[PDB]
């Protein structure tokens, strides 16, 4: 049942694939790997093939390049992005070397979307809706996402939305950058164990940023954006003061000139009722008090598009592979195990 597969060198970067995939074209490359855009002419779609680069150059590489698998080949959600195929030339685990990912290419980023129009309150809402839809298949499997941003949401000219590679360096989170604009301040400055609910936040700011044209909170480092969270939602109360481990940042925290939240109603003039309601309800500073992606897709914002036959939930994820220390090798099998025994939708 082995495909047939063919070689070629396209930018100094050797591609064997089966022939299924017609007409690669590079369409960019980064510390994760080359991809390529290609014709799949078994499902008929445009898909992205992704080249891993060492997957298993050491054993924190080769335990991302297994979880990254594992997440793929459980998404199974019209609004989470899925794998349509993983293979390797390697006939036997000896050979096993290079290991490669078929996801859709749905075409642009939500960056990409806002940039050539103006988005209406109709086009927010059904991009919200399945943003929503698509959390609380995730977390139904008690998965979070974790970096949730609009680079991490492609869309496609119907204004059907994905949710890409999820979570998986602080570098990357400093200064003036948007990596960092939509994470949660609990996990932004290590207050506590992130839940499902920092999903949610991301969610808010994103949707704010959809309805006003501006970043939520566009701080220059944790701390500025810290004061621009804390000036909109209010400085901590007691009850989630007790929730925060860290000494320090209780200390700090009560250092701060107390505020109120402010009214959400003057801060989204002239945006519809409903979406200002359910964005008080998803940027609560305290994590345990946010709505639910469930409970969010119930909210009559939603009432155009919501139903709740048409939201299903996930197989659990076993991530129990997450707290096993094995060896190179050891990962090596397991991931090379994952790639053969995959099973096409």
């Amino acid at each position: 049942e082995r495909p047939t597969f063919y070689r070629q060198e396209l930018n100094k970067t050797i591609w064997e694939v089966p022939e299924r995939y017609q007409n690669l074209s590079p369409v960019g490359s980064g510390a994760y790997g080359s991809v390529c855009a290609a014709f799949d002419t078994k499902t008929g779609l445009r898909v992205a093939v992704k080249k891993l680069s060492r997957p298993f150059q050491s054993i924190i590489h080769a335990k991302r390049t297994y979880r990254e698998l594992r997440l793929l080949k459980h998404m199974k959600h019209e609004n989470v992005i899925g794998l349509l195929d993983v293979f390797t030339p390697a006939r036997s685990l000896e050979e096993f070397n290079d290991v490669y990912l078929v996801t859709h290419l749905m075409g642009a980023d939500l960056n990409n979307i806002v940039k050539c129009q103006k988005l209406t309150d109709d086009h927010v809402q059904f991009l919200i809706y399945q943003i929503l839809r698509g959390l609380k298949y995730i977390h139904s499997a008690d998965i979070i996402h974790r970096d949730l941003k609009p680079s991490n949401l492609a869309v496609n000219e119907d204004c059907e939305l994905k949710i890409l590679d999820f979570g998986l360096t602080d570098d990357e989170m400093t200064g003036y950058v948007a990596t960092r604009w939509y994470r949660a301040p609990e996990i932004m400055l290590n207050w506590m164990h992130y839940n499902q609910t920092v999903d949610i936040w991301s969610v808010g700011c994103i949707m704010a940023e959809l309805l006003t044209g501006r970043t939520l909170f566009p701080g220059t480092d944790h701390i500025d954006q810290l004061k621009l969270i804390l000036r909109l939602v209010g400085t901590p109360g007691a009850e989630l003061l007790k929730k925060i481990s860290s000494e320090s940042a209780r200390n700090y925290i009560q250092s701060l000139t107390q505020m109120p939240k402010m009214n959400f109603a003057n801060v989204f003039i002239g945006a519809n009722p409903l979406a200002v309601d359910l964005l008080e309800k998803m940027l609560v500073l305290d994590s345990d008090k946010r709505i639910t992606a469930a409970q969010a897709l119930a909210h009559a914002y939603f009432a155009q598009y919501h139903d709740p036959d048409d939201e299903p939930v996930a197989d659990p994820y076993d991530q129990s592979f997450e707290s096993r220390d094995l060896l190179i090798d050891e990962w090596k099998s397991l991931t090379y195990d994952e790639v053969i025994s995959f099973v096409p939708p």
